[PDB]
């Protein structure tokens, strides 16, 4: 069981088909569309995960026939943030789908993402975030990786998506291949907008270093590192 | 003599100063405010290179006392567009300084340049181009990497510049340490604008792989293969 939901009013549905494969039923978005799932452990294992953002009945890749999600009440998802509010980071070494209308993700964990061997199916853009999402009266506002010096980990097996790629984190280690329409990697302790603009920074108390081995299957790749000091190894 | 230039009407003037230091007079800049220079031989070396383009004497930092460029006519460079027209290579082993008015500086060569322990002082903007610059009617119209093979390689000893740096070419080959205000590597069969935007791009007959060993010390790195299949390995 590597996704365990928060028990509150955000903590999605979380099921599991024969084979391991986890379903998860998202939240009812808000009105701006967005699926706020709150977790106490978020991972996806080799058999994958698939988030239910379908209104009506159908085939995943998965997962087999599923449902329509009526959590939805109608209404699917344009963005997909899955925040941990707990302690445990995230290890991600399987596919993560989009079953049904194709959305953003957004996974927040400002205690360390590690993916290795994971994608992302059906995802117009998928995030990675080590930090937290800022939320004022009840709505999204952005990210922060302020005060936090954890690591976003790439493994020997890589990443893939045909969607966009955000990797944003105090530092970054990637040691496979990055397959995406296009890669964006924000390092340092900053805090964002919405889209992943940089709306502040600050500087570290000690070096935050990014280290990029490995090739990177895109056509646009743009790395970004506001720590003043600290660098980018290739 | 690493530097020599055309004998036609848009080869500079090209002495040195005692010590080995290159100083070149470019030509006088046409109304768009290019500096269109031409060259059999382009290389620079440890003691480096200045590019005269001042409208008053002064002190230059690599050369010592120079009057000002009186090929200029009282009309600064905006750019100072250095063209290789030979089937000669560039070798890059030293600063180039550009004396006076702080301007936007190319170098192209489709042959291929090499860069080993490089930089560029006061220049708002350097871009090194495996590749030919495009000219209609008289004006420059951008710049092309179309149909060639040739490398931009950076050796050990890196490249350095406290302004925006381009790196453009079919393929490049890094192994040093970058730093630059922003760095922008444009890789594959292109043709670009004045500004490298990408106007159009070829797939080439055979893999046009590029490599990124070394840091990178800049705070906005982008790098764009339009090599469909071709990647950039970090």
């Amino acid at each position: 069981n590597g996704i365990v939901p928060d028990a509150g009013h955000q903590g999605p549905d979380v099921s599991a088909v024969n084979g391991g494969t986890q379903v998860i039923n998202i939240v009812t978005p808000n009105n701006e569309g967005i699926s706020h799932n709150q977790y106490q452990d978020f991972n996806v294992g080799k058999p994958g995960a698939v988030f239910n953002n379908a209104l009506e009945a159908g085939q995943s890749q998965l997962a087999g026939h599923l449902n329509a999600n009526s959590n939805l009440n109608g209404q699917a998802a344009s963005l997909i943030l899955n925040e941990v509010v707990s302690r445990n980071p995230s290890f991600l070494l399987g596919q993560s789908e989009v079953f049904g209308i194709a959305a953003e993700y957004v996974l927040s964990n400002p205690n360390g993402i590690t993916c290795d061997g994971c994608g992302f199916i059906n995802t117009s853009r998928s995030s990675l975030v080590v930090g937290n999402p800022l939320f004022e009266n009840g709505q999204l506002k952005g990210y922060s990786t302020l005060n936090n010096t954890n690591l976003l980990s790439l493994g020997k097996n890589g990443l893939n998506t045909t969607g966009l790629l955000d990797l944003i984190a105090p530092r970054i280690d990637s040691r496979g291949k990055i397959t995406a329409a296009e890669i964006s990697a924000f390092t340092g302790q900053n805090t964002f907008s919405q889209h992943f603009d940089i709306l502040s920074s600050q500087k570290p108390v000690s070096a935050l270093d990014s280290y990029f081995f490995g090739s990177m299957q895109s056509g646009r790749i743009r790395i970004i590192n506001t720590a003043e000091g600290s660098g980018v190894k290739l």
